[PDB]
């Protein structure tokens, strides 16, 4: 006699795809989401007259749960221009931009990544069963650093693995846990042409909030944002929610999709396991922030490594023309090296990196700073794959989601999607 | 004011997902089915004291729907004995059985494999859109053999890479055409480590039958077996079916997934398109069939290619001990070469293969003999590829779906859960 057969916490894709789940088997499903926004980590908005991303934003069908949906709801793919480029940068930890032959370019990350994830078939065979080796759990006692510096890299080769890496870490690559990196590289085919191709090639047709809402209108759950949860107790057969304002909510079970950086936030009664209290105060590594910049020049086709000493990680063309100038998609690993709501930074650094170029406009959102994601995507410290299943652990009616839980690509979209269908999966075993 | 919303006709994997697409919108759904079972061109049954699969059997994370359907399902993989070999055979079109090293023939079936694709990058590089590229169409004027002519391979290699593309024909190489080969390699991450270890290493926990129920039982849908249908006439805003029995049901949509070859039993008012009649009179090329072979010796864990003039193309061991024996899973190409069903035959070329062992029992199943699928799984012949728009199109209030018409993974499970999903999309768009 709950309110609800099942509530769900947060409305990004893991909420999202749970409620989904929930709501076409029939149970009472309540979406309560902490922003006055679906899309967590991703953001869809506009930009200079075009849609950007400011947060999550490329896929492939090479990600399995992403793309069954893409699939499901009839979603093309959008092509950004990484193909033919007309410029490959590389800047390094002391500020100097070179400008490299893009053939030459590409082969010295492919040997690079292909060195750092030699051992990949051997340590993840089956990349979403991520502790099935020994040689797995033996690997996360290093670092990706650990391993780049036995790998005889040239200069131009370790810059450019160690600004990648910085980037995948959000912070720099002497705390970046070394298993996750290689599990990433096994789920794009243990090679490096199709791993890279599936991180920052393809947009969803419509946006990722266009895919948030269609799951969302399909679940039939009642959705109500600016509602954060603060605290959960388990009682009387099932679990009661309170929000900020004190109000309650009665279920019959709760799914959790907030990441893992915010929960301190919520107060659990009982108190969660020891395992699940211990990732908790350690957090996930990550501290990125993203931001587009408008220049009047036309750039055509870029592409920019930064080193990790330096703001301006990963630089790529989202559009270009005579008329228009460019518009450069700018994700960086460490929020510390550039506050990028500060526009003169911006300008400073974007010089830096294209000298003579003027700034028309900028549009940034700071992850790292926002109460609800406080990080940006998931990335694992030393030794913390090793302990997911204490992530992923029920707890009594509460179930557990969210891209940090995830199997396989735990740093994307796909990964939350995966762990949605999981709660769906776990929810109805428990309402059984 | 028909009698069903939709109607599913056969139950398969591309018919069930449809239905469970269908059904979770509260649709009402009927499902027909030809023969006295469901499954398709999957089959699981049992033979010597283990559960067997005699028809589509191995699945892999990499094939985006059916991973993300047994991600939703709770289905494991379970994996077969294909690492640290204990033999790897080579039987020529002469005769001549010999045992090559584990890791050398490896290495020359990977490098054959990566010759005849070579160009998949710039072919494919959206797999799931086979013609975006004017090469792909230019490609599709040659066949598989074509290209085989011009890469210098090795007898070993030549012998290996022509053993493999004559069972993924069903047919002799100089019929198969090129370009679905090289969307399949696309599909698998453009490498051969990868393809390979998506082919014939994992099976479904619970076995295709556990995943085809789960998704008709969640589906809701009514299912009734031993009930073909033999027309189909569209008339008064939806659709008129007839059985075998003259019965008539009636439905605002239906949905056809039957094979390809299979259209001959079915008269559609009015035609079909010219296109897709041209489609019906070409059919699909394979002509295999598949058994299993119990033997008293203990052959440990064993893989073998035959070329195409010999019978067993395709064998491996599904499960070895002292106690048990061995019991081999063998794919034949063309059932011509062989009758599964003869018993003294089977035994012949087993030994012929492995001389000297004592064949226990068999269990076979003759898919190109099979009124309801009248050859094994989809092979484009030379141009059908760039055709295949045809096949998939919807004509007015009648939806196409199975394995044959999908855009990925067309020679397997995950390509008729594709066009399922496909399907159930455009039935939504139908009853709008
Ligand atoms: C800048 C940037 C860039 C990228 C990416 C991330 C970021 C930040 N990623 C990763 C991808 O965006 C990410 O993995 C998923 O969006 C995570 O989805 P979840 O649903 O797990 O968490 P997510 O954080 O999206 O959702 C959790 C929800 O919980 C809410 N919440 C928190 N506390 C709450 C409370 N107390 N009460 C109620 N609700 C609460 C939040 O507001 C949020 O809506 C990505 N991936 C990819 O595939 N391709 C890419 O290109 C990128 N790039
Ligand atoms: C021997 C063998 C081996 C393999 C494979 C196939 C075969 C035959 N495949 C391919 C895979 O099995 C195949 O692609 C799908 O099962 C096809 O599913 P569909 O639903 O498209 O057709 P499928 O043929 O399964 O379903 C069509 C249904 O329509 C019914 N029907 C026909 N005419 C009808 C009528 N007039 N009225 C009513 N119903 C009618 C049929 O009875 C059938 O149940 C495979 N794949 C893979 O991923 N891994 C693998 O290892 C293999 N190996
Ligand atoms: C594809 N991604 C997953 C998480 C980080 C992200 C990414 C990669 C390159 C540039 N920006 C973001
Ligand atoms: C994995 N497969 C798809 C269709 C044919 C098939 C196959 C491959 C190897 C041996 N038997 C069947």
């Amino acid at each position: 006699g709950f309110d609800y057969d099942v509530v769900v916490v947060g409305g990004g894709f893991a909420g999202a795809t749970a409620a989904r789940e929930c709501g076409l088997q029939g149970y009472r499903t309540l979406l309560l989401e902490a922003r006055s926004r679906l899309g967590g980590r991703t953001f869809t908005s506009r930009f200079a007259g075009q849609e950007i991303e400011l947060g999550g934003t490329w896929v492939h069908w090479l990600q399995p749960h992403v793309w069954a949906e893409m699939q499901r709801y009839g979603l093309g793919v959008v092509e950004d221009p990484l193909t033919n480029l007309d410029k490959t940068l590389i800047m390094y930890n002391d500020g100097i931009v070179e400008s490299i032959s893009p053939d030459e370019f590409g082969k010295n990350i492919r040997i690079a990544f292909e060195k750092l994830c030699h051992d990949a078939w051997e340590v993840f065979p089956r990349p979403h069963e991520p502790m099935f080796t020994e040689r797995a759990r033996e690997l996360d006692k290093s670092s990706v650093l650990d391993r780049i510096k036995t790998l005889g890299l040239s200069r131009l080769q370790q810059a450019q693995i160690n600004s990648y890496m910085a980037l995948y870490a959000g912070e720099t690559t002497d705390k970046f846990g070394l298993p996750g990196v290689l599990k990433l590289f096994a789920c794009g085919g243990w090679n490096y042409d199709a791993f890279m191709d599936t991180e920052t090639h393809y947009r969803i047709q419509g946006g990722t909030i266009g895919l948030i809402n269609a799951m969302l209108t399909d679940s039939g759950a009642e959705v109500r944002m600016s509602v954060p949860v603060t605290a959960v107790e388990q009682v009387n057969g099932g679990v009661k929610i309170k929000t900020d304002d004190d109000e309650i909510i009665t279920a019959g079970v709760v799914v959790m999709t907030v990441p893992l950086n915010t929960y301190k936030h919520i107060d659990f009664t009982p108190a969660l396991s020891k395992g699940k209290q211990r990732f908790i105060k350690e957090g996930q590594l990550s501290k990125g922030a993203k931001l587009y910049v408008h220049v009047k020049q036309n750039l055509g086709r870029v592409f920019a490594f930064a080193d990790e000493q330096q703001p301006l990680n990963w630089v790529q063309t989202r559009d270009y023309s005579d008329e228009l100038g460019t518009i450069l998609s700018i994700t960086i690993a460490r929020k510390e090296t550039i506050d990028v709501n500060d526009r003169d930074a911006v300008t400073r650094e974007v010089q830096k990196m294209f000298p003579g170029v003027e700034v028309l406009g900028t549009a940034a959102y700071d992850w790292t700073a926002d109460p609800f994601s406080l990080g940006a995507w998931a990335a694992y410290g030393v030794g913390q794959l090793s302990r997911l299943k204490d992530l992923q652990a029920a707890e009594g009616r509460i179930v557990f989601a969210g891209a940090e839980t995830s199997n396989g690509w735990h740093a994307s979209i796909d990964g939350a999607v995966e762990s949605g269908l999981r709660a769906g999966r776990e929810v109805k075993q428990l309402l059984s």
